[PDB]
């Protein structure tokens, strides 16, 4: 099952994405159940916002807020839910939310999947637009849910991303 | 896997619905196969109609159609085939098809998951008009397959619904 | 062609929306053009969100921000840009934007259409869920978009807006 | 404007249809204005049931009902609202609707835009599936709208749809 | 889990096909991936086309390419991705590619699931042109991805697609 | 109608494109028709190809093979058929086909409408990989239509699409 997909064939820079949520797509936050191996319904969301890219996380990982690493991915075309991506990170979003320390690390399609975005090195290569998008998202979209927020703390990269990476990944092998 | 999820974390209010059919969706009823957990193709719809909410069971649960009983779910947007969300149940569609009798639960997702739907206490909560739908796709989804066929009964209430809840439990559980 | 559909049957009661954006719908904002009555980008948006209802105009109106007044008309189902389609306005988010006061009607399909929204007489009867959502739409989805702002005002009832409807169908008759 | 397209290049055999609502698509009943040529709703429908084929008719035609003769015109994808697309008449479903006699012919794609449906030379060759599926939409699509009902008389071949199309443009030629 | 599936009811003339590709999909190759069981991204597909048909695999078989044995399976409207749908084959397309002789089965929907495909006894009973575009969409689009390469040999029969099925089972049986 | 819409503002940096077929869409070519203007379907394509971006073309010129000259327009969402688009040309793809000379520029979403695309300067900042699916498509979606066919000449810089659009302006003003 999903439960039991690598965390990656060579962390940090070369990982699986798991899919929770997909590009382009309606505004339902999913999370994999991990006990079950099955996508659960987290939250109807209540702002009219959707996911700037495909979401989802690492497998064993954990960041300071009880959950895998969470990855925004972006694609050519939406993911399906439940879906793996082989992935390689380019940057990172520091912010926290009201579960703890929550980063948004970005990571794109692997060259053996895809040519589309070996030329992404480093945070300075994503798009200004979408970065911009992406932060926004996440300091809006808890907007209407009382009792959540972000802080976000801002944009870093690659090596920041691996660390983040390499630090979730010992989390979970730890506790 | 999907085989694995509980009935709900407190039968008979606060359910899991496992999920094989979306709101707005093609005519094509898929069901989860008690053996290997994988949603299988159990028709293509002979007639031009569609599931008018999101459409799955409750797990460890047996109707006399001799499957797990049925739930629609009404949310904003469809959901996703072989995903589970918790609910409450509101109301039931009694019938009957070839297969035994066949209740249908209404149920709505949990306040936990969203506000949208805490004000839908009771059956007469719900609109006229998606009653009146649900009923008709039922009496009619059938109409051009040999041998199959429906009998509807008529609405009841939360309290029907969830003692249909318990009975459907009670029965996998003992058979 | 669309410039020549009537602002309505019986303003300001019976009303006709000409829809510019679907709801559910891609975060590009269209606009009918005035000479050729074609519909015409007007932004890619900058922010991950969506309109929330089906979104358009009143033919043969002006508000002050130099355009038809607007409308947001919720349907069971998206409308197809270009299209029309008579409705019935309940109540009204009084708002400005950097072109002017720009409030945004909200307008139910008429009881000849479907009978879906008979029961909803008057802003009360919108859910409390969509109107916020609705503001906060409007209050972020300009915020990466330099110079473009809004200040929102408030839900008012569906006498302010047919007194809106009014005021703006004399707006355009008159100049 | 759409007022303008010909009934056809030549009349019954080849025959423009213009699109009201695409294949697949959402319970929405939209119709051209004959004033304005715009595509105006015209009901929401309230049955959870969808049109078979894409649907439409001929410009420049009328039926005993009082609006031009109806067309389903199969095709592999989809076609737009407000689209035209050249087709062949192949047969023809008799019936009756509350405004009167109301014919629905069916019409494949010219062989000029596709060789895909040129096997398809008189009724018979159509699907018996789908046209059991037409019937039947066509039998119930209005059974939750009060005093709206249809009456079926029956399936008539290519020669009988040429000779609806012929009757169908003398009425509007002639009143 | 989908690694249990059986390879079928009755093989060759029953089987199961595990989808991995809808049809009337964007262009990502997905393969299930034999140790979690879960759907990974093969490929971002280099080229603007789409798969025809449904498109996945047999369990429990092998091909000379070293996955299981591929087919094509038609429906009326697309399937989901990793579910799995009872068939019957009705003919082949031999070819090979990069990775070693490459077959693809085409499939039908059984009877139980479906009237619709029982016309379709054998190969010659598909239409021809779904035919040519399935062999121009193998022979085409790897023509961007370097290295990677296909050569049709043709279409054969229903016999010689059963023939193919046992010998993908035997030489998975076998090693 | 869509007949009056303007070349551009400002030719040739400044345009208008009219689209006929939106990015990500079904194998359908649909035409402007130049009497009505009406989309009216030209083929259902044969191949399992898809346009590779948005397609439609500048009012007010000619190509050498008789119609308008064609434009692609990269969006970050899908365009509706019929809608206008303010553009800048950045390339062309320079090619015949059957009916004549009939290269495809590439133009992108005015500045005023997003920031997205000003990075695009010229041929060369468009993706390789975007270039080159478009040649292939091109060269490839006629592949099954006996009597039509493509020659491809190559990518040429955006002074060449700017000359193109200025010639294709001239022939329509004369002839
Ligand atoms: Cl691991
Ligand atoms: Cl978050
Ligand atoms: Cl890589
Ligand atoms: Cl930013
Ligand atoms: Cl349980
Ligand atoms: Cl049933
Ligand atoms: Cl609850
Ligand atoms: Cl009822
Ligand atoms: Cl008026
Ligand atoms: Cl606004
Ligand atoms: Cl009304
Ligand atoms: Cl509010
Ligand atoms: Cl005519
Ligand atoms: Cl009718
Ligand atoms: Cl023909
Ligand atoms: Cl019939
Ligand atoms: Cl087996
Ligand atoms: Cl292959
Ligand atoms: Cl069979
Ligand atoms: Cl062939
Ligand atoms: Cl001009
Ligand atoms: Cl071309
Ligand atoms: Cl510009
Ligand atoms: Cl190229
Ligand atoms: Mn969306
Ligand atoms: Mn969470
Ligand atoms: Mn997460
Ligand atoms: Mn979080
Ligand atoms: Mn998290
Ligand atoms: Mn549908
Ligand atoms: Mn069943
Ligand atoms: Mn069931
Ligand atoms: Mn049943
Ligand atoms: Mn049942
Ligand atoms: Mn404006
Ligand atoms: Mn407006
Ligand atoms: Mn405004
Ligand atoms: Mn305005
Ligand atoms: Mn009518
Ligand atoms: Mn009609
Ligand atoms: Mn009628
Ligand atoms: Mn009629
Ligand atoms: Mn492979
Ligand atoms: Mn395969
Ligand atoms: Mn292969
Ligand atoms: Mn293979
Ligand atoms: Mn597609
Ligand atoms: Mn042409
Ligand atoms: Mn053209
Ligand atoms: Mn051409
Ligand atoms: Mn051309
Ligand atoms: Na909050
Ligand atoms: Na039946
Ligand atoms: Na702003
Ligand atoms: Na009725
Ligand atoms: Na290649
Ligand atoms: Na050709």
């Amino acid at each position: 099952s999903l439960l039991n997909v690598p965390a990656g064939k060579d962390l940090p820079e070369d990982i699986y994405v798991v899919i929770e949520i997909p590009a382009n797509a309606d505004p339902i936050k999913y999370e994999i159940d991990k006990e079950s191996g099955a996508l659960f319904v987290d939250q109807f969301m209540s702002t009219a916002m959707f996911y700037p890219c495909n979401y989802g996380y690492i497998n064993h990982t954990l960041s300071l807020d009880g959950d895998p690493v969470d990855v925004l991915v972006p694609t050519p075309y939406p993911l399906q839910p439940g879906s793996v991506t082989r992935c390689r990170p380019v940057g990172v979003l520091k912010m926290t939310d009201e579960a703890g320390e929550d980063a948004k690390l970005v990571a794109v399609p692997h060259s053996k999947l895809s040519k589309e975005y070996d030329h992404i090195k480093d945070v300075n290569d994503l798009p200004e637009l979408l970065k911009a998008q992406i932060a926004h998202f996440f300091e809006h979209y808890k907007d209407l849910e009382k009792g959540k927020w972000v802080k976000v703390e801002g944009w870093e990269n690659a090596e920041a991303a691996k660390a983040e990476i390499v630090a979730s990944f010992e989390r979970a092998k730890n506790k």
